[PDB]
DNA sequence: ATTTAGTT
DNA sequence: AACTAAAT
DNA sequence: ATTTAGTT
DNA sequence: AACTAAAT
């Protein structure tokens, strides 16, 4: 039982993650940027009620904190179903435009998979849960991602912001990918025979023998857990001959 | 008085032209072409009355003749003014598509004018009237350009066609330009010092001295008249230092 | 609620 | 230029 | 009266 | 995709 031997490595039994080895991230602005404050678009009670539980959970988790900032972007009520449950989606486009660009270092899936040799037939796929939220944001950069939150009946001060790398920020995928690479560098050095592919929060470990894949997976889960990341036990594909990775179906070394 | 010394050369005093040296033109069809017969679109009495005098004049001139043909294209009532006088415009597009293409040998005005040296400052401009109609169409090709004509009160048999190169035919400008070049080849050889530019029916004669331009123009008018072409006395610009040719204003050797 | 790159 | 489709 | 290449 | 502009 992998879930039992590695309690800390799974999102199911390890609690929200936090990359303890990673220094809080500082987000540099473009040379001429000035704060932009876009008023919150009026939200219906339906959308607000649907979103509230999520905001509360994040505040309880310390991922969202009250603040007073010259920056402000609108929260969008987005429901996946035909018209069911709502979830908060922040429109950070005006913030993204004022943030200095960085080199896109995340490889496209096609090129990433090209590094998978035929020799390693035993695959293991893990996806990290709430990956961006595992990376802390430096207090100086936190104000940048502020939005307004007002509960008609006892609403928070006014604005809330993130203490972790947020969704909707143009550099999140790249910064997370680079941070995880730094954290798993040693693991790669300690396991020369293993093949590890990283695509932001989607990991593929490849070994030659079921045994290698087994021991390798134990080591990877142990490492991820200690670093503060959390993998989804529900979606985990362990030591399989066939697995689904990045939209592909890896079987017999195909795709 | 040029109009008096060259009666035959002017459209005003020489009658409709006819290039007597040019063999009637044979129009080759594309390898797979078959006759196309498009019914005449109903025409209002207003348009018909406006067009009638033109049709009658052409029939009197032998330019239009009755016929029975498997080919037929529509006549369009087109009035230049805001809604005044109508004139017949034949829609020969379906005929054009079935006629074999020929190399476009008429040079564009820009390139044509590049052959005008600074030495020849005395210009003479003539435009031939009803140029295409001066070229006969071989009896075998005449049926190709048939259209319907019916006078509510005593209408012609049915169809009429052209005995001369028609307007609206894709190869008319090129075939006329090549025919005139053949007819004026000798003139060019007999006047080495003169510069003659031809753009379909628009002619520009350039000389070094007013005298040369004078004698040259007399010779050109005499030649055109004898060949069966007719120039517009009204629009004629003779031995000028400045003239309008092909939309350009030739002055001092400029443009 | 807005933007934007595409399509029609 | 009026519509779609994506995207935050 | 229809077509067509362009624009909006 | 609804409109224009030319063209025969």
């Amino acid at each position: 039982t992998w879930l039992s031997d590695f309690p800390q490595a799974w999102a199911e039994t390890g609690g929200m993650g936090l990359a303890v080895r990673q220094a809080p991230l500082i987000i540099p602005l473009k040379a001429t940027s000035t704060p932009v404050s876009i008023k919150q678009y009026p939200m219906s009670q339906e959308a607000r009620l649907g979103i509230k539980p999520h905001i509360q959970r994040l505040l309880d988790q310390g991922i969202l904190v009250p603040c007073q900032s010259p920056w402000n972007t609108p929260l969008l009520p987005v429901k996946k179903p035909g018209t069911n449950d709502y979830r908060p989606v922040q429109d950070l486009r005006e913030v993204n435009k004022r943030v200095e660009d960085i080199h896109p270092t995340v490889p496209n899936p096609y090129n990433l998979l090209s590094g998978l040799p035929p020799s390693h037939q035993w695959y293991t796929v893990l996806d990290l849960k709430d990956a961006f939220f595992c990376l802390r944001l430096h207090p100086t950069s936190q104000p940048l991602f502020a939005f307004e939150w007002r509960d008609p009946e006892m609403g928070i001060s006014g604005q809330l912001t993130w203490t972790r790398l947020p969704q909707g920020f143009k550099n999140s995928p790249t910064l997370f990918d680079e941070a995880l690479h730094r954290d798993l560098a040693d693991f790669r050095i300690q396991h020369p025979d293993l093949i590890l592919l990283q695509y932001v929060d989607d990991l593929l470990l490849a070994a030659t023998s079921e045994l290698d894949c087994q021991q390798g997976t134990r080591a990877l889960l142990q490492t991820l857990g200690n670093l503060g990341y959390r993998a989804s036990a529900k979606k985990a594909q362990i030591c399989q001959k066939q697995v689904k990775y990045l939209g592909y179906l890896l079987k017999e070394g195909q795709r």
